[PDB]
């Protein structure tokens, strides 16, 4: 029956295999990227007609009927967004008139104009003179001093946040503006008589944050600021140390942009760090065989290749199946085996991460490391040296990762602080990089590849994690992915992984509620809502990954022969294309909870194909 | 008569201008620079068995009949240069027999073998393992407290001495060893019975630096030196922000090195610093037609093309030809507009100065700018907007740089102090930048070519700084050009430019020593031994620059209707090639004085040039 589908899948995969061997699919997000690209190219006064054209089709291209942009496909108009997309037009040529641009301006008067937007929003706003700076949440060069175990010292920032926020400090700390042509000034955006309904910090403002913001704004405003010039400097240092190979800060579109923009600021345009972050960023771009162009917010490279091999294994190729073999060893030399941002927290700790994209030695992460670390263990190469060596590095550091609760975060180790949730500066997305329930059953399930059991005291402590943050419900949060049928898919194959008993009550509770959600299609979907509202949860438009990851927790719990489960098997493979390929028109990967979602491409491809080889397993 | 010289030699310069408009010719020096990157090549573990082979031709050809190795060709063997050049070869291949290996090992061996070499040289030979670390002079990381104003802070050394020191504090504080395959290991070069006769510090050593650095070399040996690892940092950082946009350091051979090697015992090979600076090296190399490579100790396209223009001019082409103005724009885009080292004293000058190299912008140079000024006060350029503008910027940074003593200096302004000069480390050329008698005279005769004369206090002040210098003969020392030759050629041409009255007694005092050394063959020269033994001041075979430079004197001082003058016009109108170059086998530039000499490729075309266009010009 199915075979056709998976050998239909497979040689799709392959085909989709770059010639060095690994796999790389586009990361979507949301029209911020691009807005924001406009406009530090106008900050950087390195504007190309021809690039603004095939952002303008893009830009375009995303609008909806109402004349919005959301966060994800098909869901509600977003402010920030939609402010953002609707300057970076008008800077590109259009005029307030055309219908489009009509469109947008009305939702976002309906909303109380630009004072409803992030901080983000209104600083690039600052940045090009449309918005005063003295209204901007300020963040000091002086952060800089703080010494590694201080109240807000940069380390309590979860790796991501740091980045932009030493960045940021010394464009706070100029304030700069650089302004924009009268034709594209954008007063109109203040044109709205809605009562503005400001976003507060994540965690709440205490009114200690908000005294201490008025504070940094009166002391901004002195003739003179003792040490600032040192704590600039401090700020740059700790950037021109950390630039990634690419050129970029983190391989992530934010600090990448900041940093940039502040290097202009302190006119060192002309310096290696500026012309190679500057260069770099092409490698992040998007030809749109529609005529348009898109900026990746981030790339999979790493992460895409790892689960492409987990997937064709467990699918039925060879371990030594020599198109895998150009993988494992591509997937060799991206190990990383020098001390990262997280050495601050482990010293004697050696080396032996991986990370998200290409190059980006300082920021492995254990979501990574796990699935390549586990895919190798999978693969006979003919290094058996190397391939024994690199994992056993791998496996320890994953190992010296774990946190305090037995759980495991992405970058850092009891990144738990709860004290930057609370600055008037962090109100968008995660400002922390606590442990999660996906990241720590992703690790289970690399260890439970190699044999280590529930036996094991790290094994244990982490299950207790996990068994402490079950939901009521019987389901798990999905972290990065969304959502609960992630997370329960996650961490119910990776129990089953572990050892752990399939049929204990709170395993069979999970079960329970996934075939309590399948949708009438026979497969299953959870939208993006699930983050805001939780009648959401583990509801929506069935997908291919979402179908696929509700299946691996079937599939696991030994439900593998169920009706529910050879239902959602059918899904797939009807669904499926002529070429092998699955479609999949909705966001199944999440940044941030309720704030940031992505599109992984590959997904749709990688997760039906690993579930399908593990159904063809259980027979 | 000679007007077909100066036809012949002008359409010559204008065929090796490049097509962006500059030149560029060569720069010449001794084969410690492709001696030491075949040791940097095999201390990074990046060998290429083609580039080493290209390599070994140039240092055989190089070497002399007695087996040695020279800094100026015609000059006395130098050890140094000899041991280098020794232990690269044996490296690439050759074995201790093999005729030229036995030459010069004798040479070596008869000087007391390794324990008579520069510091340089014994700490190279450390890297590799065949010399103690614990006999290298110590230069700690720490040297990176010292305050602006204290004894022996960074900035007390010249700005060449400065990063090399920084870059080698990391090295020195981790002394590192990259053996060596037993193959090339040299124990030979200690097999010696002469007593080993060591070069001691340029100023000499007190008692003092001996006992600190053996003080040092002991505190090297704790098991704990605390803030260490932030003196490194702070090092490091040193570094990072002041990286040339080729990658370089500096755009000079040393610090570069050093840098690099810097980075790579830090673990940052995968840092864009050290990519780029490792890339960068190949524009610095040359192909040599017999199948040789050399490396070049740094490159003069803009000091070339400033000269280039000037020449060509006072030939006679047009102050708005064509091919000239290609010159102008390109010098244009060569301005330096942002703080360099020199702002560290001074803060309020506002930058306009200008590099020897391509991209060097954190180190403008005197010498470079009043040329480079000067040379376009003789153009008109389209845009006499920007020709106007740049001119003031340079014009003012070169008046804020004037020293103390109403001298000049290169990259400093009194960087005169005499303490660097003692320390065990510096054993090598010059460790200070102070003003000196060539960059002064440029400089007048810069201000000369737009009116300021002996009226402004600038000039007077100056003037009367040279007027102290002059020596009781009546000539001027020639810091960064073999002679007095090059000196008394340089002040008087100035001087003569600033309204002085040629006719003075010191004047004619000087004239007269000209006219004195003239070589029976018409021309004149000075060999490079007129540093270590006055008996040479004047004296050497005859040069076309050398030449050109006593012709200037004495077209200036009136005496250019004179027999030695029409003489000297007959050497270089003879001597001149039937392309219209001229052929010069000697170096007359001069790096540090008695320990590094330079040869400038264009010199032979360029000073024949403008001395006969000036004195086409007294007719
Ligand atoms: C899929 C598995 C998740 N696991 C953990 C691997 C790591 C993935 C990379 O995680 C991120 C995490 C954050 C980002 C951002 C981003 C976007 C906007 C802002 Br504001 C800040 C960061 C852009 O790309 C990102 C990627
Ligand atoms: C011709 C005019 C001189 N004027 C002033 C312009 C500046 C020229 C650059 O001066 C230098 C000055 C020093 C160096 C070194 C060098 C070589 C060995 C060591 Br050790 C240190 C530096 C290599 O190249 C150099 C070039
Ligand atoms: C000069 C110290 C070299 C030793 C490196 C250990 C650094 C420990 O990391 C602590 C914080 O820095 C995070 C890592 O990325 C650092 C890059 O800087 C490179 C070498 O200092
Ligand atoms: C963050 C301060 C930036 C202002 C620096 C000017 C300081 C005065 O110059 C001191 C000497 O250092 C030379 C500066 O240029 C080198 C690179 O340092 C980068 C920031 O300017």
């Amino acid at each position: 029956a199915y075979a056709r589908t998976l050998d239909r899948a497979v040689e799709y995969l392959l085909s989709c295999q770059k010639d060095e061997g690994y796999w790389w699919g586009p990361l979507l997000s949301n029209v911020t990227m691009e807005a924001e690209y406009v406009l530090l190219c106008h900050i950087l006064d390195r504007v190309d007609r021809d690039r603004m054209e095939k952002i303008r089709r893009y830009l375009l291209h995303e609008q909806r009927e109402d004349g919005t942009w959301a966060l994800y496909p098909g869901g509600p108009p977003d402010l920030d967004t939609t402010i953002e997309a609707y300057v970076a037009l008008k800077y590109i040529g259009m005029s307030r008139d055309e219908e489009p641009m009509q469109k947008a301006l009305r939702f976002i008067q309906s909303q109380g104009g630009i004072e409803s937007s992030r901080v983000f929003t209104r600083m690039w706003l600052a940045l090009v003179g449309e918005y005063p700076w003295e209204k901007v949440p300020m963040v000091p060069p002086e952060i800089m001093f703080l010494g590694k175990r201080m109240p807000l010292n940069i380390y309590e920032f979860g790796s991501w946040a740091r980045a932009t926020v030493v960045a940021l400090s010394i464009v706070m700390s100029r304030q700069p503006v650089f302004p924009l042509p009268e034709r594209a000034r954008v007063p109109e955006l203040y044109e709205t008589d809605v009562p503005p309904r400001r976003r507060g910090a994540k965690g709440g403002g205490g009114w200690i944050f908000d005294a201490l913001d008025r504070a940094l704004h009166g002391y901004q405003k002195l003739s003179v600021h003792p040490f600032r010039r040192a704590a600039e400097i401090r700020a740059l240092d700790w950037l021109l140390e950390r630039q990634a190979g690419d050129g970029s800060w983190g391989g992530i579109q934010p600090p990448w942009f900041y940093a940039l923009i502040a290097l202009k600021i302190l006119d060192m345009t002309q310096h290696p760090a500026f012309i190679k972050g500057w260069e770099g960023l092409e490698l992040y771009g998007v030809e749109l065989d529609y005529g348009g162009w898109m900026f990746q917010a981030s790339i999979s490279p790493v992460w895409d290749t790892g689960l492409a091999v987990l997937a064709l294994r467990a699918a039925g190729l060879p371990a030594d199946h020599d198109r895998l073999v150009k993988a494992g060893e591509w997937l060799l030399d991206r190990q990383i085996t020098v001390p990262g941002d997280w050495a601050v927290k482990r010293p004697n700790l050696k080396p032996g991460g991986f990370a998200f994209q290409f190059d980006n030695v300082y920021y492995p992460d254990v979501d990574d490391t796990a699935v390549v670390v586990w895919a190798l263990n999978t693969l006979r190469l003919p290094d058996e040296r190397r391939r024994r060596d690199a994992m056993t590095k791998g496996f320890r550091w994953i190992v010296g990762m774990q946190s305090s609760n037995g759980g495991w975060g992405a970058y850092d180790v009891d990144n738990t602080s709860d004290l930057p949730n609370h600055i008037p500066f962090c109100d968008f997305g995660e400002v922390t990089d606590p442990p999660s329930e996906d990241v720590t059953a992703h690790v289970l399930e690399c260890f439970g590849s190699f044999g280590y059991d529930d036996a094991w005291k790290v094994i244990r402590r982490a299950v207790e994690y996990l068994k402490r943050e079950q939901k009521p419900d019987g389901s798990w949060f999905g972290r990065w992915g969304v959502n609960y049928l992630y997370g329960t898919g996650a961490v119910v194959s990776a129990l089953k992984a572990v050892g752990i008993d399939t049929r204990e009550p709170y395993i069979q509770k999970a079960l329970d509620w996934v075939e309590q959600h399948q949708n009438p299609d026979g497969g299953w979907g959870e939208d993006c809502r699930s983050y805001e509202d939780p009648a959401y949860a583990g509801k929506g438009a069935s997908t291919p990954s979402q179908t696929a990851w509700a299946l691996m927790a079937l599939i696991a719990g030994g439900r593998a022969e169920s009706e529910a489960a050879r239902r959602g098997v059918q899904y797939l493979v009807e669904t499926q294309r002529p070429d092998g390929g699955w479609d999949e028109p909705y966001y199944t990967g999440t940044g941030f909870p309720g704030d940031f979602y992505l599109g992984y491409t590959m997904y749709r491809h990688v997760f039906p194909t690993l579930a399908l080889g593990r159904y063809k397993q259980a027979i």
